């Protein structure tokens, strides 16, 4: 059956574990077991290592779905398909070592804080990664770090038993992510598990051709998609029977819940219409022979951080038309709420990522070199 | 050629001859003569009348495409097109009649502002409609009415030839659309161009299956995105080369301006998706046995107000942008601006048309006879 | 000496101590004296019971200076003192029972939840109530309830040590606060220990004349107006020094920075005028001899609401330019924006308490016995 | 006769003649007679010219109060008051021969768009300034340039007469200000009518220490809030009668409306609120040995652009909510709309004025030359 079906039927075991998820911080063990044998953890990883190659939009709708169940589960399936898309840029030898025969699940941090000096064979990288979401059941990582002198920065294929994870993931929101910190104490790596994005993947297919700085802005905006989702469907469901103790109209019979009601499902509506509008543009381009160019790189980042926002706003508004009914830790709404705005604060799609989009389109000076 | 093609043509034009437009507050003759020739002032009456019967999202993007060189001519090409429909409401014989052989462009109001009297043949009808869109180079208004004792409104086919057209077009904007009053002074109306939009279509085509309300509100939405995006588009043009002679930059330069620019593309670009995606939702099912579902009217009614509401945000905010510039009458933006919140006063898109919608989304009991 | 100089050393307590409330869920002993000897518990109960009667702009001013160290600190002065005022709407004998010669700290829910039956010399009664702000630190609450079968609705004064007190405040925040719930079960409250608020206050002095309601909607506003300038210090705060990338290019440094801050500060200052331009006016005709009127009262309602919808509005913005920082447990904005957003959910000051002081506004029949 | 009083006479009479006061772009001569007597339009000039020295609360609120009455007047008022301040920065001889003994009304544009030569006696200017409010009822204009090869501008008092004035004033709104371009060809000045802002008034006397930048952005922000309260004025007045066809309600009737009545009411007098506050502690300091400091002159500035935009904001809603009534040029709404929407325009008071009183609240470098 298609990996859609798959996602939501794995949906509805995050929801029904999603009590457990928060108060764990960690996916567990069976819905991890559920989601690797759905390929929902490496969708997006190449051929060569036993594993689906899913289409962009198609492993985006599946991360809406999970998160739509479990915004934290349907985070963890964000992060791991954007790590999974770095398996295309490893030499055959490594990538088979890690990932071969569908082993390896992958964990990624972009900042470069790690520090790597050049010895014989590869470097020794040392540092510390905060928001490692999905280390707990993550074999590898991708991290950031400078090699040398160099002002490029460059990524370092991890072993987790190499590392150190620090329990510092206390956070408002997505608490089932475990997005810890991450230490390397002078960590030997084989150069041939050492890359720079900015010469681009190994696997030249066009999956790794779609901006891969867009899917993971993209990637976020699909767990707060379906997120803001749910949370109308809680407010949808809670004002029916919702019921004032001195004036009896229910909350659904009130003018001000009907407009908001209706004006959150069309920007629901809207923000992901033009979500996977422009995912499927790019898609489309990314089968051809030019690098995707710097125009619809641009649509990603817009639509991605469009969504976020928009996401945010539609959450907020459930939850205050919920009332007192949502400040309850037993409120479904609370934690939607609390999500959504853990998910705002990521660096890709807050408002300060609208600016650089605003240069593209106003036809001003731009490093476009990680749009 | 494509009708889409000749609508961006007539949009050019309509964008050159804008100043006379809002001048005379009608469309010049020639504009005239080439929105008649390419088919768009009845592009959706049926295949009978020697019209393309044209599919509704192709047409709407036609009202968008001319909107964007002028919005009151994109109105002008939104109310006709929905005017239009009702052709397909008339007995063969008044049809071929008024329409027949290629002729007859058609105006509407359905406010039903009509008293009218039964007789024999027919009714004898008075009363006094605004906002008579077209009724400029339109040669027929369905006007709606209530007959005798009726409850349920009615819909009379009149000739301008027996209505006073009174001047009362004098507004802030749309001022080209020349949406004066008609007045009826006991016009006898044959019994054959009296009909009820709720017993439906005579021509009983998926064209006429799509919800004819919620049409007209979309035809509405279109008008109101083009002229969005002509605005985003005068925003960026001035942005390019405006130096506040105070400053080291131009606006374009300026973090807020390259912030609001992207918050404004994105939040456009989702509006539109939205739009165009009910639309094809509502088309397929258009083709189906049973009349189009409440659920299917209710999305196209939330996707067209969020169009018009979102547009006018985005007017406002490219109109704020451009500072002193855009306060003078010589400057695009001004004209946007003014014809932005004139549109957004129609009753079928103002804040008020969302709780109807949102009595739907929360199943609350709710007359959705004119969904 | 002054008790606004208290207050602004208590906040600084409530600061220092600001983790252990909330772990707690409740105020320390220690605190909670400093408060006592203050005379911020009972501030505005008559001068016949040792307190002080203070006027109701310097009541709410302590309010607000507390709940700047602590939201939840500040919010239990404010329902502290708003219950106080119904000391003085008990008859002579049971307000010296309960109150006589500095005793008593009251709480109070104003929901009718209760069911009261009357019996010989006075009434039995029952209910559950929730909300119950500081009955970890009251001695007597306020409980509304239905008498037999009245439709107007009374005030039973109970003593905690006759309730019992369910472990349900679990919530988002204002954790401090400990508003769980609160049964009686058949109860006896002698008669006079039960009133009606709409019959007025036994002391009818400036104080209890000052509108009730107003100023328990108000006191609410205090609360969350401090917490939001609190917000707004904790961002300026960090704003200075946070560097991005791996050096310098600072939070504050970035124009979005300073229009956020500069927005949020003039939307602050300008509710908190409001407020207490409002309660100024109305202190004043407090003291002539006719009610004061609903136009008055309406101003207070307006004024409370306003203020907290606009400090959540502050928060939100400064949590959000706080990014990833603020999303961890151990970030002072975290607890500000769960504090906000539990604050907006009171039924006094949500956005359906615009609703009627609209109706007042527009000159339409409107129910003002509770404004 | 106390000033206040005479202002809120004059805004009737502005009212009653508001429709010419538009047709015309220019104020009756026989308001200008009235505005004169008052002394209105000299009211801040020095005692030694025979002028009242008001006080800058009064002032303002006399240019709110006539605002109210007619935007246009009042934002002459506004212009006038501002203008008149000037008059205390020239030498005793030409104060006195400009403006003694009550003669003189002042214009004035702080743009350094001229360019002044020096030579024997003073300078020769050349120049092109836009904004010219109130120019057809002023003698002198203060003029913004730069002298020779100064880095610093200055200002020049130019006599109405050797300029040529422009017919530009072709705006949305604010008509009757008749704010036109005026050009100076080669026109000599005498040094005695040449200096520097910054070097401070001659006239060493409080409201001649009330920051100055300060004071003329406020005067946008008194016109702002009278024309807003107008605005309001007008929706409660249309609200109880508006009845639609089938809509068995009056627009006052429905919940939407009474919220929004109340949240724009509140919003307008918090932002009034905070306006006078500001002034009254900058007004208290001003009688300081020192310069009004940084941070007072930053709250004048915060408040002015929160006054604009909140304005505005509430004139949005008003408008919209008088739907299809105020697109018609015969609703007051229309032109309180066109008038708050080119009244944001202005430079002092834009979205972009709030980034350097940000970058003040943020303790960030700043040049507050300007402030
Ligand atoms: C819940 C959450 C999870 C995140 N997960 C990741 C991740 O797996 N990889 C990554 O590069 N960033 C992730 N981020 C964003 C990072 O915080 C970012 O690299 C950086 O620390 C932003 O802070 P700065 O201003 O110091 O640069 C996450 C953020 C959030 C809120
Ligand atoms: C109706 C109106 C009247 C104005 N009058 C004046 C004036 O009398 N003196 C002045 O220095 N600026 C005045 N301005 C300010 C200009 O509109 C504003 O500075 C301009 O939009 C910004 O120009 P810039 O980009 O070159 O800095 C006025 C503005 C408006 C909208
Ligand atoms: C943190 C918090 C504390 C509150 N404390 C009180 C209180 O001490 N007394 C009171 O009448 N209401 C208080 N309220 C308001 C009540 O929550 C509100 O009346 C109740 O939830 C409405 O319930 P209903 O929707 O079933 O009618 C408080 C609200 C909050 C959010
Ligand atoms: C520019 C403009 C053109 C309009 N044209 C039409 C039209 O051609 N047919 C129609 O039924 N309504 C049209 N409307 C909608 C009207 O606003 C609405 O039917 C009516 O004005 C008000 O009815 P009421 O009395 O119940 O408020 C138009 C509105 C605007 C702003």
């Amino acid at each position: 059956t298609e990996i859609e079906i798959l996602a939501e039927k794995i949906a509805r075991w995050a929801r029904a574990r999603s009590a457990e998820i928060e108060r764990d911080r960690r996916l567990p063990d069976e819905l991890v077991t559920r989601l690797r044998e759905a390929g929902l953890l490496r969708a997006t990883m190449p051929r060569e290592v036993a594993a689906p190659e899913l289409a962009p939009g198609r492993a985006l709708r599946c991360a809406e779905a999970v998160a739509r169940g479990d915004a934290s589960a349907g985070w963890c399936v964000s992060i791991a398909i954007t790590s999974a898309l770095l398996v295309a840029y490893l030499p055959a030898r490594s990538r088979e070592e890690m990932f071969g025969g569908g082993r390896g699940v992958a964990a990624g941090v972009w900042a470069p804080r790690g520090t790597a000096r050049s010895v014989d064979g590869g470097v020794v990288v040392s540092g510390r990664w905060p928001f490692c979401s999905g280390i707990n059941h993550a074999d590898i990582m991708f991290a950031g770090c400078f090699v040398d002198d160099r002002q490029v920065p460059s990524v370092v294929a991890l072993n987790k038993d190499e590392l150190q994870v620090l329990d510092t993931w206390h956070t408002l929101g997505l608490r089932g992510t475990g997005s810890h910190d991450c230490v390397a104490d002078d960590v030997f790596v084989p150069a041939d598990r050492v890359f720079s994005v900015f010469d681009g993947p190994i696997v030249d297919r066009p999956l790794y051709r779609f901006p891969v700085f867009g899917f993971f802005a993209l990637s976020i905006g699909a767990a707060a998609l379906g997120n803001a989702r749910a949370a109308i469907d809680d407010l949808v469901e809670l004002a029916g029977g919702k019921k004032g103790l001195g004036s009896t109209r229910t909350l659904a019979e009130r003018s001000a819940t009907q407009a908001a009601a209706a004006t959150a499902e069309s920007a629901l509506g809207a923000a992901r219409a033009l979500f996977y509008e422009v995912i499927e543009a790019a898609w489309q381009v990314s089968h051809d022979a030019e690098a995707v160019p710097v125009t619809m790189r641009n649509r990603l980042r817009l639509a991605a951080t469009h969504a976020v926002r928009t996401s945010a706003d539609v959450v907020r508004s459930m939850y205050d038309l919920a009332g007192g009914t949502a400040i309850y830790d037993n409120a479904p709404l609370q934690r939607r709420f609390r999500d959504a705005f853990t998910a705002t604060a990521h660096f890709q799609v807050n408002e300060a990522s609208r600016e650089l989009p605003g240069r593209v389109l106003l036809d001003q000076p731009a490093d476009v070199s990680m749009l």
